[PDB]
């Protein structure tokens, strides 16, 4: 388990450890160094899902560790309160950031390996503050930069904690 300590209160959640093994220790050692301390929520649609572990306030993105494999062809769907990870276009480019879906967002599904097949890598599940997940999907957003639906009131990560 890990817990997301935000400024709207605790997300709780259970990680997938084999159904994506790569995907969940990339998680646990950013979780373990720190990288997610003051983080924040870049990009909340309400509707889809909310996104962050990349940039600091101010959009300041964070350096990363290479990238890493999409296990998306596991089979686990993007159903609401599962977290994937973001990435570019390129499948196997995803690095630090990650969102909850916070409806079903079948569209995001692995359907093949393929440039438009491969999909979304789900590797954990919201098991505890989904009522939480729910207050920032819904907060105001706008324009920063050439970034869309940054939050205008920072939602920060302040730290996370892991529970074995």
């Amino acid at each position: 388990m890990v817990t997301f300590h935000t400024n709207h209160g605790d997300i709780v959640i259970k990680t997938f450890d084999d159904k994506a093994p790569e995907t969940v220790k990339n998680f646990l050692d950013y979780c373990r160094e720190g990288f997610y301390n003051n983080t924040i929520f870049h990009r909340v649609i309400n509707g889809f899902m909310i996104q962050g572990g990349g940039f600091e306030p101010g959009m300041k993105q964070k350096a990363t560790k290479e990238p890493i494999k999409n296990e998306a062809n596991n089979g686990l769907k993007n159903t609401r309160g599962t977290l994937a990870m973001a990435r570019t276009q390129a499948p196997h480019s995803a690095t630090a950031q990650f969102f909850i879906n916070v409806v079903d967002n079948d569209f995001l599904n692995f359907s093949g390996e393929s440039l438009q097949g491969w999909g979304y890598c789900v590797f954990a599940e919201v098991v505890d503050g989904m009522d939480v997940v729910d207050k920032i999907k819904g907060v105001a957003t706008g324009r920063s930069g050439m970034h869309q639906d940054v939050p205008k009131e920072d939602v920060i990560i302040e730290s996370v904690t892991v529970s074995e």
